[PDB]
């Protein structure tokens, strides 16, 4: 019998890679960030398969960070019996701006451009300057609780400044904008339903997971199909792509989680944000700028012995400095985590003496989720 996971449709496609999930793991069940965490907070299957009620939730995947409500429910209805939650970065990633609308000439948006087609003030290609193109722009947006769109609106909440509104930080683009979504916009549900979408009309532009933006990793440089981002024509300056090497230094900067704080979930998961504010990595002013982290979702404590080594086994693969998953990682248009960020993860989830670690014979004694699945 294995254990369960699911969750951000981001990362599907490295955590259904051959190895990357370690001996005991059913595959990953991709359904979205929101029904992630409420998959795992709910110990509710059916948010992972539909009608099936017979297996327990064990872990998942967000984009989305868990929010002050969904910590404290947890903390006071499950945390007694089953232990605390876990929730640690698992990659760093871009946001990629793919699109379809032909033509030879580079679709390169300024900062202000991408957040004038994702308010709607320029909705039509040539508004877009030196896009070689013309006609009507349709956003397609994920219909659905997405982390992918969290990511996207943190950019667009702290870089947007002058539209006749402003993006809220959400899971829901619907919502975000304050004026209200783009006249046409599109929906769609998860990562792949929204390609399917932006080929099902002409002009499309979306908001996408690295890994699945373009068909090849190459392909998140081709500027015909996935826009570049950062231009500035007063300094002619050229945005680049989202390609993972042009995230991963800003990626690498990024503190690790710190020591007073790391009892709190929270704590554990770096956002980006505005500029000058302390608590959010401001977005990089070199290579590409639309970035953050895809995360995972454990508990410290299962009350069955095989499926508590199964996930700390996991964590030895994930977090290790050797026979680890990062080249998966990078083959999936990611970016691992670096030595010091493992380290630190490992310390705090791994290491026994340590309050916080799985497993842990003096703080998971006698507690843990449950082994039967229970209605
Ligand atoms: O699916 P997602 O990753 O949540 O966007």
């Amino acid at each position: 019998m294995d254990i369960n996971g699911g969750g951000a449709t981001l990362p599907q496609a490295l955590y259904q890679t051959s190895g990357v999930l370690t001996a005991g793991f059913a595959q990953y069940i991709g359904v979205g960030s929101g029904n992630g965490k409420a998959a795992f907070l709910n110990n509710d299957y059916t948010k992972f398969q539909a009608g099936v009620t017979n297996k327990n939730v064990h872990w998942a995947g967000s984009d989305s960070k868990l929010s002050a409500t969904e910590l404290s429910t947890y903390a006071s209805a499950k945390q007694p019996t089953w232990g605390k939650l876990i929730q640690v970065p698992s990659v760093g990633t871009s946001v990629a701006i793919p699109f379809n609308k032909s033509g030879s000439a580079a679709v390169d948006l300024s900062v202000q451009e991408l957040c004038g087609v994702f308010s709607g003030r320029i909705n039509t290609w040539d508004g877009i300057s030196g896009s070689g193109r013309t006609g009507p722009i349709v956003v397609v947006y994920r219909s659905e609780s997405s982390g992918t769109t969290e990511l996207f609106t943190r950019f667009l909440n702290a870089k947007c400044n002058a539209e006749t509104g402003n993006f809220a930080v959400t899971t829901t683009f619907g919502t975000s904008f304050s004026g209200g979504l783009p006249a046409g916009a599109v929906a769609a549900t998860g990562s792949q339903g929204v390609m399917t979408a932006l080929a099902a009309g002409d002009g499309r532009i979306t908001y996408m997971s690295p890994d699945f933006a373009a068909p090849t990793l190459a392909g998140l440089d081709d500027a015909t199909k996935v826009a570049r981002v950062g231009k500035n024509v007063a300094t002619n300056t050229q945005g680049v792509s989202p390609a993972a090497a042009n995230v991963s230094a800003a990626i690498g900067a990024v503190p690790v989680p710190a020591a007073a704080d790391r009892s709190n979930p929270d704590a554990w998961v770096p956002v980006f944000g505005p500029d000058n504010t302390a608590g959010v990595q401001p977005y990089p002013t070199s290579g590409y700028p639309i970035l953050g982290f895809t995360n995972l979702i454990f508990s410290q404590c299962y009350a069955d012995a095989t499926q508590t080594t199964q996930v700390r086994d996991f964590f030895t693969k994930h977090y290790g400095a050797s026979n680890n998953n990062d080249a998966a990682i990078t083959a999936n248009a990611f970016v691992p985590l670096p030595t010091a960020w493992k380290a630190t993860v490992r310390a705090s989830f791994l290491t026994a003496s340590n309050a916080l670690s799985i497993g842990n014979t003096n703080v998971c004694n006698g507690i843990g989720r449950p082994l039967l699945e229970a209605a």
